[PDB]
């Protein structure tokens, strides 16, 4: 097992074709999720599936610079279920970060931080269990 939250070293950040593969378990009771792709304390790419915002199931995308949040992107598509085994997989592509959950594609983020070698730490926390986290150059 992994601790979570989970810091997976991002050593020259991200560059296309680099595909990040996470495996876990989500907790019986889960409320959040969240992925934070970091540049320092700057979030280029935060990914927060909620499973109760204003009571519907949400997952909520954004980028936090110098403190601040900006422009959100929503997406009501929810797969992840409480207590049960998931694969996220990130593909980052030359534009956006690509996610799929459980090998069916979820949503893509387009870059906002375009200084992708900065973005060095991938932060995983929230409400799961993690069996494994890492990345490779396909
Ligand atoms: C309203 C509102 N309700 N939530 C948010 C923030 O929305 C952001 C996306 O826009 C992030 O999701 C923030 N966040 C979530 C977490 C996290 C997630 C986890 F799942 C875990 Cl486990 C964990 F510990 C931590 N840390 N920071 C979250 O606090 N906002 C919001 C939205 C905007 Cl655009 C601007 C300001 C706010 C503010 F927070 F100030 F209120």
């Amino acid at each position: 097992p992994l601790i979570v939250p989970y810091n997976l070293p991002l050593p020259g950040g991200v560059v296309p074709r680099m595909l990040i593969t996470i495996l876990g378990t989500v907790k019986p009771n889960a409320n959040r999720i969240a992925l934070d792709f970091q540049r320092g304390n700057d979030v280029a790419f935060h990914f927060n599936p909620r499973f109760n915002e204003n009571n519907r199931r949400v997952i909520v995308c954004n980028t936090k610079l110098d403190n601040n949040w900006g422009r959100e992107e929503r997406q009501s598509v929810f797969p992840f279920e409480s207590g049960k085994p998931f694969k996220i997989q990130v593909l980052v592509e030359p534009d956006h970060f690509k996610v799929a959950v459980n090998d069916a594609h979820l949503l893509q983020y387009n870059h906002r931080v375009k200084k992708l070698n900065e973005i060095s730490k991938l932060g995983i926390s929230g409400d799961i269990d993690l069996t494994s986290a890492s990345y490779t150059m396909i």
